[PDB]
């Protein structure tokens, strides 16, 4: 019973805690032991949700959060109706306005290093990449940040609040080094 686990459950809403637990069990991980990974997946899920709430009413199709079979099912329907290339790895959203997939990243390091790592792993030249850091930095493909400044600023504010809450509980140092 770690202090980080009880922080995660009181920091994020139950629906995000619920979806993070299922995703962790789907890949053979337990939130009780790998607690830094538990906090990271919750954080990434909330950012994806806030991101999709950034645009118009039905601009974004949410891929993250679904189980693997249904996520690929929605990816196939999106590809087989818009003509966009089928990515090698599952993205997080699909932008119906810009007609592209998005993989959102949240990192505790330099946005530069995580982008180059995500681009190499995703191996999908068409998938748009948007990186957020816990320090307020962001990096996106072709400098195209999709949403307006205020929607992104709310995400950055929430990320820094998560950092402060962890630091006030002496959980940030273990969280920052765990990446
Ligand atoms: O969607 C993802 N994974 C499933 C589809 S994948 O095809 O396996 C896939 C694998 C890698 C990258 C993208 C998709 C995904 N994963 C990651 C990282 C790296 C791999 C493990 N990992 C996590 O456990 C994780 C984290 Cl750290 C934060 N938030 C969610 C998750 Cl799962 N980073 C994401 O940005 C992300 O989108
Ligand atoms: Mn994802
Ligand atoms: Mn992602």
């Amino acid at each position: 019973g770690s202090h980080m686990e009880d922080f995660v459950r009181q920091c994020f809403n139950p629906m995000i805690v619920e979806l993070a637990e299922k995703a962790m069990k789907e890949y053979g991980e337990d939130p009780k032991i790998e607690t830094n990974k538990f906090a990271a997946i919750c954080t990434h899920l909330e950012v994806c949700f806030m991101y999709s709430d950034g645009g118009s009413k039905h601009r974004f199709e949410i891929i993250e959060g679904r189980d693997r079979i249904m996520a690929w099912t929605v990816v196939n329907s999106i590809c087989n109706t818009t003509g966009v290339e089928k990515p090698k790895f599952l993205p997080d959203l699909y932008d119906y306005k810009e007609n592209r997939f998005i993989d959102i990243g949240v990192t505790r390091r330099e946005v530069h290093i995580y982008y180059l790592e995500k681009a190499n792993k995703i191996k999908s030249e068409k998938t748009h990449i948007h990186i957020f850091s816990f320090t307020g930095e962001e990096m996106a493909t072709k400098a195209d940040y999709t949403l307006d400044e205020e929607s992104r600023a709310r995400i950055k504010t929430r990320l820094f609040t998560i950092r402060q809450e962890m630091a006030s509980r002496s959980l940030w140092d273990s969280f920052r080094q765990s990446e």
